[PDB]
């Protein structure tokens, strides 16, 4: 149940695959190809996933999976 256990979930879930393919080093922008309408849905759903408000500036380490599981983990500190 590690941090991204949390994260995967709701991601491969935003794009549409089970937590088995998010994987670690992998893009949600190309590997996957999340649009505009997915990386979104994804965002928006991650923050309530948690209560949490996703600074702009955390908006950074969040283009794939383990980069949302990171932020989710311990927030980029």
């Amino acid at each position: 149940s590690t941090i991204e256990e949390r994260v995967k979930k709701i991601i491969g879930q935003q794009l549409g695959v089970k937590q088995e393919e998010v994987t670690n080093n992998a893009s949600f922008v190309e590997d996957l190809g999340a649009d505009s309408l997915d990386t979104v849905e994804l965002v928006m759903a991650l923050e309530e996933e948690f209560d949490t408000e996703i600074p702009d500036e955390e908006a950074e380490k969040i283009t794939t999976v383990q980069a949302a599981i990171d932020y989710i983990n311990g927030h980029q500190a």
